[PDB]
């Protein structure tokens, strides 16, 4: 196949921050009672609550898909902590979560901005460029998209389904054999460290909605 590179050195991808649980006074309510949710379930419920006043929030297909995925994450996480048992979408009340998110948004309007802009781009400096064939090359797509609910257009049957968080374990890094491997985060390991010179991608993984590939590729 056409050899795309002789040598390729890179620092991988930037993972979105880990989820931060909501403050104790912000909960999903089920039949009017506050539900103590494990963080993974809470995160997923929060995706719907943030979208509470959007068109998507009233689309029954969106509600169905979100709810089935929410119940699935709930099960994986061991269920609610205060024994409530969530069985029906209609008994769920996301209002306080929604109002809190709106409050969060509003508070941010008071930001500092450019400084953050600087501390970020300085950090991203290491991922925005790679060294290919000994030359500094630019990389587009060094950030993995954060989890959220898939918003499909029209009568998309999968609208409302959860796009899961992509972990290091799902990713394949492609680089020169001798090239130093960028440490995966915290206590994770990479899904694979490949050394294929016939492809120009730097990292690759699959997204869960359509089973298609995502890639970290070089700028045009």
């Amino acid at each position: 196949d056409t050899i795309k590179w002789v040598t390729l050195k890179h620092n991988g991808v930037i993972f979105p921050p880990p989820y931060q649980p909501l403050p104790s006074h912000i909960k999903l309510y089920y039949d009017g009672k506050p539900v103590d949710l494990p963080p993974q379930a809470e995160e997923v419920a929060g995706f719907f609550a943030a979208l509470l006043e959007s068109d998507h929030a009233k689309n029954p297909v969106f509600q169905k898909n979100f709810f089935n995925d929410f119940l699935q994450v709930l099960k994986e996480s061991g269920g609610p902590l205060n024994g409530i048992e969530i069985k029906e979408f209609s008994r769920c009340d996301f209002t306080k979560m929604f109002d809190y998110f709106q409050l969060q948004k509003e508070q941010k309007k008071q930001l500092e901005k450019k400084q953050i802009r600087l501390e970020r781009e300085k950090f991203e400096e290491d991922y925005k460029f790679c060294e290919l064939d000994g030359r500094r090359e630019q990389v587009g797509n060094f950030k993995v998209e954060p989890p959220d609910l898939f918003r499909g257009r029209g009568a998309h049957p999968k609208t409302g389904k959860l796009k899961r968080r992509v972990n290091p374990e799902d990713i394949v890094l492609n680089l020169s054999k001798d090239a130093p491997v960028p440490p995966a985060p915290e206590g994770h390991k990479w899904g694979e460290i490949r050394h294929d010179n016939t492809v120009q991608w730097l990292a690759m993984w699959r997204e869960n909605i359509f089973n298609s590939f995502k890639y970290v590729r070089l700028a045009a």
